[PDB]
């Protein structure tokens, strides 16, 4: 079993059995801890829907996809051999009952897919059969044999010291200090439970040498008993802050710390990484600090009531006030009975003090009211977020979780991994969570992996934390996807080399395209597997390179453009399945805002409305590189542009609308390529708006044949949104006038616009997640406090219908002006 351990540490990219990184044995601790949960998962799925991994939904099937069906009467095309015959089924009848329709063991799985329609479930809800009633695409499937579920095999006393809590700073050590000569540093030391500091003690700046010395001791305010579970000791460097890093003051045995400790700190206001637990690596490069310390056991006035429920109803990045925090607390048995006064009641209590603390716990003691409430994921998030240290109040939020379906678990997926930073230990009811799911479900596995994966590849931070998550995960998962995973891995590593040997050789000469054909010709040959899960779709399986396909693309971080074979005989067409690998940019930050698009998408669904965005995958695999999935048939918007008039910036309103007419054949489906864009331009307006990415460079923006429009390039990033007098031409107005397409995309606007705004609460909390934990340089009070406003928080339907309305005469009134000058800097 030791080169299986070998096996793990090649597929997470980090060694969890190295010990040379700690100053306790949480971490190994937490590899135990894990052992239980990991086999209580695995010894209770039902093996063969395991295997086949159905992906259903219990939602209902929206209003505008029940137009698209007949007499309830969905065709579905089964195929043998060579043979094939079609079936009229009922939306409710299960796919056993089609089965038995047929004849008159075998399972459908659907053709060119690993995908398969089984299951006690209406054949209406499958995402399968859903997708394809939407793209108006046929459903067909082939009828084989059920995978062998024998291929899933796995491997066989605190509260009695009254004394004030204190800490001795020895010093700081670095080998090496910056050229700046010469300034002043002090150490702050500070008391954290969940971003809210409860003491602050400093030393006497001293000046600025590769060693330091103070020898002093630190007295805090608070008493030792006071202390609560997940409190940080949080040290920094200023001179204004270089360095920081943390301590855990009660362990995780409930021991309060003590010892000599040499810490190695990380360099440089809202940031998840600043919350770590973890020390930095580079130990010969890295400042260090010296400190020393020296068991826990387990009726309402009318005025204040309107009070109360005024506060409770305000969203979540509003202010609490002293005043505020007084009332929710002395009145906790009535916030109580509302969930959505749980965030902010929990944030009125002093943890810095036992006996509040205790009351506390009392309180969550009875949770008839949050039991029994409808799950409210936006509600639920607030709880998991940087403001809650608290294992028993995020331990609530975990628990609403419980009861989401495998179908919402990977609309939040991402997020919620993002979210196990916020944790104050290894071990957590959100980590053992996520890997219960994990290993519940192949797909939700699947992603669990590559989220994972992808933070421990260029996050020092809390890799050490993910790669013991995604062992646990790893040592369930089975035989079968250990090989999958494996084959992926070996595949994405190769073409990375190949991405980064190409970049360092802006024209696209002869020389680097011949070396390029050449390199992949050599890969191809004996030294890449034969086939691999293409990672961003589990589904769909590549096989053989199209080397005369594969290209460099003329962009300055020289992205690959690969194309690949479907290796399922199966298929039905021969298209390609094509993947940009990109070496350069974060893919991080795309992965967030695509993950939200698709909130907002199925956010939609519940309104019955339907924006054609096109959410394609992206999926991070290391530092700065990752692989995008090709959308079939998309140019670029300033492209098409480009054809008539290049060089210069000299836009023109009618060549959109030729490049419609030209592209599509019969005039009938040019008419459904304008309405797709009308909605698909409606959407991304909206959506990027919210998010306060609207004003990009037409370049970033690209078109279907189809007219589906669709953004690009999210890690890049004046006018709200991008709006242009040419994409007005397509909707048949230019100037002071309008349209029955115009009109039309005003109010799908608006309609897509006031129905975010009842989710607002979520999209906030989404958003201020998003900022903490994906980008570091946009980690602010302002930054995270644009949503508010853009969302109009606190305004009536009819205003904010308004407001966004002018927004759109904004873009009007702009024209080709801001593109224009996007075309000065950006080309120029
Ligand atoms: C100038 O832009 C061009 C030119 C030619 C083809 C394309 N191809 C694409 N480019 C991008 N961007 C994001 C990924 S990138 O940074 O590696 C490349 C840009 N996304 C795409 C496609 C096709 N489908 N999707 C989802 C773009």
């Amino acid at each position: 079993s030791q080169a299986f351990q070998r096996q793990l540490t090649a597929l997470i990219g980090y060694d969890v059995t190295d010990v040379s990184n700690v100053h306790d044995d949480e971490l190994e601790f937490t590899r135990r801890g894990l052992v239980t949960p990991r086999m209580a998962e695995v010894a209770s799925r039902d093996p063969k829907l395991y295997a086949m991994h159905p992906w259903v939904t219990s939602k209902p099937l929206p209003e505008y996809l029940w137009k698209k069906i007949a007499n309830n009467c969905i065709f579905i095309v089964i195929h043998r051999s060579t043979t094939s015959q079609t079936i009229k089924v009922s939306p409710d009848d299960t796919p056993g009952a089609i089965l038995q329709s047929f004849f008159t063991d075998f399972v459908l799985r659907v053709c060119g897919r690993d995908e398969y329609l089984v299951g006690e479930t209406p054949i209406k809800n499958f995402q399968w059969v859903r997708h394809c009633l939407k793209n108006g695409e046929e459903i067909h499937v082939v009828l084989d044999t059920p995978p062998d579920p024998a291929l899933d095999e796995v491997r066989k006393s605190l509260w009695d010291c009254d004394r004030k809590f204190r800490v001795k700073i020895r010093g700081i050590d670095i080998p090496v200090l910056p050229r700046n000569t010469d300034l002043t540093v002090f150490v702050e030391a500070n008391i954290q439970h969940g971003q809210q500091v409860l003491c602050q003690r400093r030393t006497s700046p001293k000046p600025f040498t590769e060693e330091v010395l103070w020898n002093v001791w630190l007295e805090f305010s608070i008493k030792i008993k006071d202390l609560p579970k997940g409190a940080l000791l949080n040290l920094q460097i200023y001179c204004q802050l270089l360095y920081y890093v943390n301590l855990l003051l009660i362990d995780h045995r409930f021991l309060l710390r003590r010892g000599e400790y040499v810490l190695h700190m990380w360099q440089i206001s809202f940031n998840a990484d600043k919350l770590t637990s973890a020390t930095n690596p580079d130990k010969e490069n890295s400042m260090s600090i010296s400190i020393l310390l020296d068991a826990l056991p387990k009726e309402m006035p009318n005025q204040l009531r309107k009070q109360l429920e005024a506060i409770i109803a305000t969203d979540p990045l509003n202010p609490l006030t002293a005043e505020d925090k007084e009332l929710l607390w002395h009145f906790r048995y009535e916030s109580l009975k509302h969930p959505k006064a749980y965030p902010k009641l929990f944030s009125s209590v002093k943890w810095g003090q036992q006996e509040i603390v205790a009351k506390t716990y009392q309180l969550l003691a009875r949770r008839e009211v949050w039991d029994q409430s409808a799950l409210d994921v936006g509600l639920t998030m607030q709880l998991l977020d940087c403001n809650f240290s608290d294992e028993n109040v995020r331990a609530i939020a975990v628990q609403k979780l419980e009861s989401l379906e495998d179908d919402d678990v990977l609309h939040y997926l991402l997020q919620l991994v993002q979210a196990v930073k916020f944790e104050p230990y290894h071990d957590s009811a959100l980590a053992r969570f996520l890997l219960k799911r994990g290993l519940r479900n192949k797909r939700i596995g699947h992603f669990l992996f590559w989220f994972l994966r992808s933070e421990i590849a260029q996050s020092r931070h809390y890799q050490q934390r993910f790669a013991v998550i995604l062992e646990a995960y790893l040592r369930g998962c089975g035989t079968a996807m250990l090989h999958d995973f494996t084959q992926q891995v070996q595949v994405i590593e190769m073409l990375q080399k190949v991405t980064l040997d190409i970049k360092s050789l802006y024209d696209v000469s002869s020389q680097v395209i011949s070396q390029l054909k050449q390199k992949l010709e050599n890969l191809q040959n004996s030294q890449l597997p034969e086939s691999f899960r293409v990672p961003y779709d589990p589904g769909l399986k590549a096989g053989a390179l199209a080397i005369e396909k594969c290209k460099v693309m003329a962009s300055k971080k020289k992205p690959l453009w690969l194309e690949f074979k479907c290796a399922d005989p199966t298929a039905l067409s021969n298209e390609t399945i094509g993947i940009i690998f990109k070496h350069g940019d974060d893919l991080r930050q795309d992965m967030l805002i695509l993950q939200i698009l698709r909130i907002m998408e199925s956010i939609w669904e519940t309104e019955s409305l339907d924006l054609c965005l096109l959410p394609y995958g992206c999926i991070s695999t290391g530092d700065k590189i990752g692989m995008i999935e090709i959308v079939k048939d998309a140019t670029t918007i300033a492209k098409i542009q480009q054809s008539t008039v290049g060089n210069t910036g000299a836009f023109k309103d009618e060549v959109l609308n030729h490049w419609l007419k030209e592209k599509s054949p019969t005039e009938e489906k040019f008419q459904a390529a304008v309405e797709r864009f009308v909605y698909s331009c409606a959407g991304y307006c909206v959506a990027t708006f919210v998010l306060g990415i609207g004003d990009r460079h037409n370049d970033n923006i690209m078109i279907t044949e189809t007219g589906n429009l669709f953004h690009i390039d999210f890690g890049h990033i004046r006018v709200p949104f991008v709006l242009t007098p040419d994409f007005l031409f397509v909707m048949g107005t230019s100037g002071k006038k309008t349209s029955p397409h115009f009109q039309k995309f005003q109010d799908i606007c608006v309609k897509a616009y006031l129905a975010l705004r009842h989710h607002t609460n979520l999209l906030i909390i989404l958003f201020s997640m998003m900022l903490m934990t994906g980008m570091p340089q946009l980690t602010s009070k302002e930054d995270i406090e644009y949503i508010r406003d853009a969302l109009t928080v606190g305004k009536n339907e009819e205003d904010a219908k308004k407001y966004f309305l002018d927004q759109i005469e904004v873009c009007r009134d702009k024209g080709w002006t801001v593109q224009f000058n996007w075309f000065l800097h950006l080309v120029l």
